[PDB]
């Protein structure tokens, strides 16, 4: 159980554009807080004169982190009254009231505190935490200090900071930071790492650890390269969907593949992981239309490596979220009652969906933003394969575009990057709640435009396969990987 007081110094010498910007950085807090599947309860007070609350722990909806967003956004600078004074003191009082009784000690309390430093009213606040820490019982006996229960944060707002009484009020402990001024967007990343352990969540699809230290594998755990050695040498890309499996393309391999020549390597290792075997989707067949004027066919184009060796999951190795799945309902917020349908119509809505995907370029690992044309603008945007090498002779075009495609790329709305030969197998993704969420696999495209291009054609489109198109496959093939599929 967690509580955390967000109180923030409506007085004054804050001014408007600075609360505001205090409120950001709370209201990206508490983003990232649920992001990682945290719920804690929370205090939410302004304060100048006298204290306001709008949020209090003991409210059934202190723990929405929607609602307190809610009602943080509707939080007027005007609306804190007599801001001439400043009493501090006053506002970590209230936050005492939230906290004592008219299994308390399994509670983990955290304080954040934004102001200047610079109260004119009331005594020292310094008093209030002494009774905070003696309310909680803290700091009295050894083998029981209890100190992992609170932990006052204090963010210096605006220029004009008094350094000294911010520093009196924060914790102090060792190896840790509590105190930061607002615009040291350093010191604030640093703290949420203190906050939220890391370990809780390393079970959770869709994750990234995303302080600046974090390198490429940091950014993109779940991606694994693939290399085939034959002839000449395959490169694919896939995504770690489980501890023994991983997603991509089926076109990467041949049944003349063996499988000590299909190595893995994924976490920024430098070792590569030997495979058990590899399982196309029983209905990809390269060769099966050919008669109908389609040379390749790349219709359910997706196959799944088990690999020989279990991974541990951590933050250069996770998993990424698979389509209808408790994963992906929780990764997005949503009651347990949530069907596939429900799910798709949140993560492919009937329009152009903002998505993503990860292109290697010399070493280094790049976000690529795309849109999915799922609107009124698909059909021109899979009436393009037309122009696609040996397709120029195919009768119906939607013989070879068929319901297991999404498309992107082109100049509307925006002008599309477009995926290289390398990225085939990697995952087209959707961000959402903070959660990367994969809804297809990099399989094909239109135009041969990788460097990447200077200019490309409007027709320059490339094709994944829906994963929510295979799901009875994927559903079949992890049923025994704990992924809950709906
Ligand atoms: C994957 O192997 C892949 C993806 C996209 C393309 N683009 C084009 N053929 N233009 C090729 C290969
Ligand atoms: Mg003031
Ligand atoms: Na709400
Ligand atoms: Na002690
Ligand atoms: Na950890
Ligand atoms: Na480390
Ligand atoms: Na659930
Ligand atoms: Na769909």
């Amino acid at each position: 159980s967690m509580n955390i007081y967000l109180v923030l110094d409506g007085s004054d010498s804050i001014g408007a554009s600075n609360f505001t910007g205090a409120k950001k950085v709370l209201v990206n807090l508490i983003e990232k807080v649920a992001s990682y599947g945290v719920k804690p309860r929370y205090g939410l007070v302004t304060y100048a004169t006298y204290p306001k609350i709008w949020v209090k722990v003991s409210e059934a909806d202190s723990s929405n982190a929607d609602w307190v967003t809610k009602q943080l956004n509707e939080i007027n600078y005007e609306d804190h009254k007599l801001k001439s004074g400043t009493n501090t003191k006053k506002a970590l009082q209230a936050v005492y009231s939230m906290m004592s009784w008219p299994g308390w000690n399994r509670t983990r309390h955290v304080i954040i505190l934004m102001t200047d430093g610079l109260h004119n009213m009331g005594g020292d606040p310094i008093t209030v935490i002494d009774e905070i820490r003696d309310l909680l019982y803290i700091g009295k006996d050894r083998k029981n200090p209890r100190e992992d229960y609170l932990d006052v944060y204090v963010f210096g707002v605006g220029p004009l900071v008094n350094q000294v009484n911010i520093n009196a009020l924060a914790s102090k402990k060792d190896n840790e930071q509590h105190v930061c001024k607002v615009k040291d967007m350093e010191c604030l990343e640093d703290v949420f790492y203190q906050m939220i352990d890391e370990s809780q969540s390393l079970s959770l699809c869709g994750m990234v650890w995303e302080h600046r230290k974090g390198t490429d594998y940091h950014k993109q755990p779940w991606q694994a390269k693939i290399s085939v050695i034959r002839k000449g040498h395959e490169s694919c890309m896939g995504a770690v969907v489980s501890e023994y499996f991983v997603l991509t393309a089926a076109h990467c391999f041949t049944v003349d593949d063996k499988e000590h020549s299909i190595k893995v390597s994924v976490g920024g290792e430098k070792r590569d992981l030997e495979i058990e075997v590899v399982l196309f989707h029983p209905n990809y067949n390269i060769n099966g239309k050919k008669e109908a004027g389609i040379p390749e066919f790349y219709d359910y184009d997706v196959a799944l490596i088990k690999l020989k060796n279990k991974l541990k999951y951590g933050q250069t190795i996770r998993p990424i979220c698979l389509p209808c799945t408790e994963g992906t309902t929780r990764a997005l917020r949503l009651p347990p009652t949530t069907t596939c349908q429900q799910q798709k119509e949140e993560l492919l809505p009937a329009q152009d969906i903002k998505a993503l995907f990860v292109s290697e370029e010399e070493k280094k690992l790049t976000r690529k933003e795309v849109y999915i044309k799922n609107g009124d603008k698909k059909g021109s945007c899979e009436r393009d394969a037309q122009y696609a090498p040996g397709y120029d002779k195919v009768k119906d075009i939607s013989e070879v575009v068929t319901p297991r495609f999404l498309c992107t790329g082109g100049v509307s709305p925006y002008a599309d990057p477009n995926t290289c030969r390398g990225d085939s197998g990697g995952p087209l993704i959707v961000h959402k709640r903070s959660r990367f969420i994969q809804v297809g696999v990099i399989s094909w495209g239109v135009v041969d435009v990788c460097k990447r291009q200077k200019q490309v054609p409007a027709h320059a489109r490339d094709f994944h396969i829906n994963l929510f198109q295979v799901l009875p496959w994927l559903k079949e093939k992890l049923q025994d990987e704990d992924l809950g599929f709906l």
